């Protein structure tokens, strides 16, 4: 397990899990994707994994808006690293026009412990088709 929020991408995107009030301090945008619970803050509570697909344009749009503002963005769940990884991968796929394989590989290489479900991987396949159409 970690060592504080993890810088996973050069554009200052951070991955983590259930931070403290002290650990949320350096961030300008926070995305919380955990199931239950200064400045820009977003909270999605998907009970089911199948629900992510509808929120991908908005969520990846939010992340990209953060990088355009050159801001530190934190994306976290608990414990749990499936939905948040999926989200980061969906962002890379769209805004860096990279394949699912490459996007996953990039994130994997930096955050070894990630494992989105097969459900979420199929979701990302669906996302790719929607990007190429």
């Amino acid at each position: 397990y970690p060592k504080g929020p993890l810088l996973v991408l050069p554009e200052k995107i951070y991955l983590y899990s259930e931070p403290t009030v002290k650990e949320l301090l350096p961030f300008d945008v926070v995305i919380n994707v955990a199931e239950e619970a200064a400045v820009e803050y977003h909270h999605y509570r998907w009970e089911h994994d199948s629900q992510i697909a509808l929120d991908l344009p908005s969520l990846t749009s939010i992340i990209h808006a953060a990088t355009t503002k050159r801001e530190k963005i934190l994306i976290h769940c608990q414990c749990g690293l499936s939905r948040s990884a999926t989200l980061i991968i969906a962002y890379i796929m769209k805004y860096h026009n990279l394949s699912l394989r490459h996007s996953y590989d990039l994130l994997k290489s930096r955050a070894d412990k990630i494992n989105p479900s097969i459900g979420l991987i199929f979701q990302l396949m669906e996302w790719e088709v929607a990007l190429n159409a």
